[PDB]
């Protein structure tokens, strides 16, 4: 995340982070046993982590588990990161808590103007990198279609949004992929994609959550 803040400590109980050796990509856990990411993230040996806030140090609130089934959404698009989504299972259930926790899924979808939050441990630099070890967060605006569109003319699809900030200086990047942004209580977008990070007129696009509600309850249903 650049332009951001470090988070209070275990103040996104949702947030996970991907780890196959080291940290990779965030996701969100949407109930005890099923946690939501990226399809870009997909590698076949995952493991889970739940409960962080410094990914360097072992704290004491985490909960390791590694993925059971990782389910990638059937007309995932690798060109143009339509449907970029996927399904995690855990081998056995998270324990909830306070430091570990569900995030809603949406009641639909946001208007634009609306605030949401976005974090992970992506990296911090514009110039040059530098990936935080504490789970750094961002406060930004659902952008509307049109600033959306504009920006990457022939590029969105009716499955992504703009979350963020045209002037640059604030946006997720490498490392957030598979990330929640949250708003009003309400899982909307996935860390997606871009054109770099915080680059003035390329605000980060997610995909849009509230398309995907069905497709998830339907693959929970069965697996
Ligand atoms: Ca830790």
């Amino acid at each position: 995340i650049v332009g951001g803040y470090t988070c209070a400590a275990n103040s996104i109980p949702y947030q996970v982070s991907l780890n196959s050796g080291s940290h990779f990509c965030g996701g969100s856990l949407i109930n005890s046993q099923w946690v939501v990411s990226a399809a870009h993230c997909y590698k076949s040996r995952i493991q889970v982590r739940l409960g962080e806030h410094n990914i360097d140090v072992l704290e004491g609130n985490e909960q390791f588990i590694n993925a059971a089934k990782i389910i990638t959404h059937p007309n995932f698009n690798g060109n143009t990161l339509d449907n970029d989504i996927m399904l995690i299972k855990l081998s056995s259930p998270a324990t909830l808590n306070s430091r570990v926790a569900t995030v809603s899924l949406p009641r639909s979808c946001a208007a634009a103007g609306t605030e949401c939050l976005i974090s992970g441990w992506g990296n911090t630099k514009s110039s040059g990198s530098s990936y935080p070890s504490l789970l750094q967060c961002l406060k930004a605006p659902v952008l509307s279609n049109s600033s959306c569109k504009s920006s990457y003319p022939g590029q969105i699809t009716g499955n992504m949004i703009c979350v963020g900030f045209l002037q640059g200086g604030k946006d997720s990047c490498q490392g957030d992929s598979g990330g929640p942004v949250v708003c009003n209580g309400q899982l909307q977008g996935i860390v997606s994609w871009g054109y770099g990070c915080a680059q003035k007129n390329k605000p980060g696009v997610y995909t849009k959550v509230c398309n995907y509600v069905n497709w998830i309850q339907q693959t929970i249903a069965a697996n």
